[PDB]
């Protein structure tokens, strides 16, 4: 029913598209990514950050979207940010195509991620198991080579 | 909980036109204040600026689709009753190709079912004829020409 | 070919007069001449061809602007106009208006013929579809219909 | 050239509900007169009848899509200002499950850009709550239930 | 980018869908059909009839749609009805799928076929070369096993 | 079988005709109005009032015809007066032409409205949903610019 | 646990007190009102508006408190604003005493109404059933004779 | 950096403030209005009139400020009076809050509007497109329910 898309780019060669589909507010959101230009054979963090603000590049996206005030985790963790989409897997060409079904992310209602930002990170998300404050906030997934605002799609 | 919403579109595309268009709305019942700060356009020009329906940049600014038009009107001036929500008229560029301005709009909302959050600001290459051009295109797009820059309206802090 | 028509307009008003039409062939422009009296002085007044040559209820039964191409209301020179959109006539200090113009959409010959339809002289100014409201794109906000006449075949 | 338009939807579907819904409009400025002659429905019942956006029957009455809503309103009663064009309320069936009636509607048009020619009449399985149900579904569909019969609104002689 | 579709059926086993796409009023209309249940290895007339009226089955569709007042012909003829889509070719299974680009049929404007009827006929259209009055009216294409009103598609 | 008509006029420029047709006592009554001279782009109450008494203008029509002792409602409401015909819609010229099928109004039998009064009101009928006692009586539809007695038409 | 109170007044003779108690965040909030000086024998809307801002009288309270982004409805509706508390009933003297719980209004947690405003309106809330756009925003309950900021009570 | 303000009032309940700020003579002037007490849901003309003279109420403000000798127009028009600020939009409560960027109005230099008058009109400005002499002079925006002299604000 509701469809959204982020076209990500940044101060890097990482580009691509992240789409979102959600039938109703209570339904899972299906998230597809199609990323190119990343490091090969890598695990790279991908998160929804709070602000769809690109005024100062991907930095103004702010932190991970966390309406429920949880610690950073894996998508499979109960204690995760809404925006915690884990690591995407890049192939030998630095590309990553994938789909996930997310049970926290909404396109509908007060916690909608429409208008927020998808960030593809430079590093691996430690999924909140890094044992430091930074892990519980960001997963230590490194800088932000590409981001894009989640917009309404046809 | 905060009712106030701030949003920003950072616009760019296949051109030198860049800049930011900010939106602030205090409540669903209030007008939205729009501020633009555009650079790199033609000098001394009137250039159409509109909210287009889709925040989809997969095919560049073309995939933003048409003007945001939830109320099913024809294209018009911002002051017209018969206008698209997305019809913000023209911005004025100075001798350097820059445009800074601010205005409220009474149809553009950040809050509620007609929210433009996640939709697209397009800065056009030409002048919006404000639906007064006398042809069908005028009542669709204002004949404002192509889309040198666009950006998705995203939530700001 | 060489078709001539005339509407003698009157109504619930002092506005009266004659509007003549001539058309050489179906594709030719129709030459329109009006000679109107009894209107407001120094005024711009809409003059349109409305769809029906029905005067059963005064000028109201003439219906809307003649619009066989399914367009919105506009100026005569607009692409996006009704066939019946003849714009405004100008009245002089005495409330009189004489003028002539051709129109490239109005036909007396063929399927879109206006013979048997109605000329309406309106009470107000046609905004030529530029008024910025929905009514502008229907009627031009030209107001009521002080005079009308069915377009009839002339000798 | 004739301005008058007559149209008819001949409705059927995965049910015993059949019949005809005719539309007549004298001019773009006039209301449209709607006449229905429905058979095979539940007896002594109120049943929603709406114009849905698409005249697409490729997957049965589901392909007609939602209520025709060019003006971007929520679902309502025909007499409501805030209604879909397609909101024709309920028809009444008699003791035999038949419904014959006629009314004009002031939003449904056969002429002009909001023409319903080529769209779909759906006769619903349940009662239209006229947008007064207090839930989001009421403001979308009137909670009128599934679509036992539909037909494309076609031009009549 | 107007799209239309007719779903055809009638007092026969002939069913299927006929779609129409037209970019603008002056652009050609692309027509696609997907018909099943017809005679095998046959040429079968397919026309747009004037009325989208199914009150009396396919008979109520009236004659071929002919706003320009021409005689019946092949789609390639200058002198044809707007509704003259010629013959479709059915395969060994009685099925016919095809696409044509039609330079007269419109979905936009006063001659729009939206709300009119596609009829699939029982016989072969003689394309107005039958030499009788009926040929110049109907192509002698026989009865009307299936029809459907051309409706607006998403 | 029975046809009736009311020609409405009063202390105003509102005039017009309201016609009634009923095949049999249990059949719905079809009501058609053709009203001119009202406010433009407005919703205006129209009701059948009990008395076809115009001795003191539209006031002596008395209240809404309510043989079944209901509260004031919309025509669609189960709780409505027989005379509750709801709002008519006026166009940009203050004209209203419409037709409705009414399942309570009768021209035949003991609850016949023949000889009663159609009133066209000056304001909008709140349909019994105004939340005060007057709403449940009159719909708060304002004064009575025009009325006419429902007379036998054939 | 948490108790709160609004003392309402404004550009009118309407005054009074609206108290709130909530045992836990998920518990219903118990609301009691004791209002004086209103119209007699009337239904009058009473709502929690978003802002506890009285800088420009009751207008500064803004719209109905609507953190879930719904339309205006009755308290019992699924589709309602958090602040939609419907109508209070005034007696023959213009007074209204009553108590009810509400299942959406909270004093505890992120949707707390503490520091927001109770508005007693001049007219009747149509509960979102008015059939116009304003009904789905305000209930058409009219102006704001009294309001008060919801403050922590002992 | 000049700031100005007009506090408008008159023979009406229309009141409010109109502020002006301009960085330099060639810069646009930002104009903000906060108007209350007007007709609801309306378009109302707002203009700068030549004279900051209130000796005869808003009438002594004279005509639209027109130092460049143009016809009356919309703010967006080449052919407009300096004082032509077009229509403001009032909400359901008759309030209008807005901001505009005006490319002709100056607070600095010989065409300064400091000491001139903001008038809020009773009717809609036809923006010079009413087709009569008055339209090209005043926009036919009607009488002057409120006005105020533009005064230096810092
Ligand atoms: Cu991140
Ligand atoms: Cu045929
Ligand atoms: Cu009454
Ligand atoms: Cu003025
Ligand atoms: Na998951
Ligand atoms: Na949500
Ligand atoms: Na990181
Ligand atoms: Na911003
Ligand atoms: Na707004
Ligand atoms: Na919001
Ligand atoms: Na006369
Ligand atoms: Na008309
Ligand atoms: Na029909
Ligand atoms: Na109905
Ligand atoms: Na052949
Ligand atoms: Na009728
Ligand atoms: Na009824
Ligand atoms: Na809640
Ligand atoms: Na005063
Ligand atoms: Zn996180
Ligand atoms: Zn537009
Ligand atoms: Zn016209
Ligand atoms: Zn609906
Ligand atoms: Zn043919
Ligand atoms: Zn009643
Ligand atoms: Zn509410
Ligand atoms: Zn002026």
């Amino acid at each position: 029913m509701v469809k959204a898309v982020a076209v990500v780019r940044g101060d890097s060669k990482v580009t691509g598209t992240v789409t979102f589909e959600q039938e109703s507010e209570s339904s899972p959101t299906i998230i597809t990514w199609d990323i190119t230009g990343h490091d090969p054979n890598a695990k790279r963090g991908m998160h929804i950050h709070t602000f769809g603000d690109n005024t100062n590049g991907c930095t103004s996206a702010g932190p991970h979207f966390n309406p429920h005030g949880k610690t950073h985790g894996a998508p499979t963790d109960e204690n995760r940010h809404v925006g915690d989409l884990g690591n995407i897997e890049t192939d030998a060409n630095g590309n990553s195509k994938g789909t996930m079904t997310d049970h926290l992310v909404k396109l509908i209602g007060p916690e909608s991620v429409i208008g927020r930002t998808v960030v593809v990170h430079a590093g691996t998300d430690d999924l909140g198991k890094g044992g430091n404050e930074e892990s519980l906030k960001t997963g230590n997934a490194g800088p932000r080579p590409a981001c894009g605002v989640i917009g309404i799609a046809q």
